[PDB]
């Protein structure tokens, strides 16, 4: 067997990799990156615990058919996720440096939006068009409304949405599921 399976999970996605042994496991990581638009060295990738090194081989590390990769994002500080008593997941990738986003402000943001299977079904940057709404206003989906709260301008936040903060059992727009929990990208641009 010259050649094997590999699993790469992010928690979200999973994509399959078929690589020589003897191949370095850089074609694997930047492969995996490519495809979720980032840079290789934006994530960690760990094998039993351990993080991969780009110069190793799966000959290397003694991998097996079917082994998993987990990929995890790298957040150099290390990154606190918060839940509030609605059930909302923030946490902070970025931290900004301006202003303060405050309920019944207009703020303008980017963002990207992902079911949790990994699947995109929103971006404004898709359109290259920036996203204004009146924070707290009912306008958008109640995790944003409470989530977005307390950014600074420069701020990138990871809202992680359960489904009575999002659209419930009813779904939304031919792609949203019924209970579905969303996560979100957000980059606060002005207030
Ligand atoms: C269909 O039901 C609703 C629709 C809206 C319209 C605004 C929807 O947009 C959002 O709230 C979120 C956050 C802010 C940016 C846009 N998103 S969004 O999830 O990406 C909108 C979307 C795009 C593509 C497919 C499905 C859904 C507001 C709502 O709350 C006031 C809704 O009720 C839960
Ligand atoms: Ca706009």
């Amino acid at each position: 067997e010259t050649h094997i399976n590999l699993k790469v999970s992010d928690g979200s996605s999973e994509i399959f990799f078929k690589i020589k042994k003897t191949t370095p496991l850089r074609r694997l990581m930047e492969a995996f990156a490519k495809r979720q638009g980032k840079e290789m060295d934006s994530l960690r990738f760990l094998y039993d615990g351990i993080r991969i090194q780009a110069d190793q081989t799966p000959e290397d590390l003694d991998m097996e058919d079917n082994d998993i990769i987990e990929a995890h994002r790298e957040q150099i500080g290390g990154s606190t996720v918060v839940t509030t008593e609605s059930g909302l997941k923030y946490e902070d990738l970025t931290e900004g440096s301006g202003a303060e986003a405050r309920a019944g402000q207009t703020v303008s943001v980017h963002y990207t939006g992902w079911l949790t299977d990994g699947q995109k079904f929103d971006s404004s940057k898709d359109r290259n068009d920036p996203f204004a709404f009146v924070l707290g206003g009912g306008m958008v989906i109640k995790g944003w409304d409470e989530g977005v709260q307390g950014m600074k301008v420069g701020g990138v936040r990871r809202l992680t949405i359960p489904p009575q903060l999002g659209y419930g059992a009813r779904g939304a727009g031919g792609v949203i599921p019924p209970n579905a929990t969303l996560v979100f990208e957000v980059e606060l641009l002005d207030v």
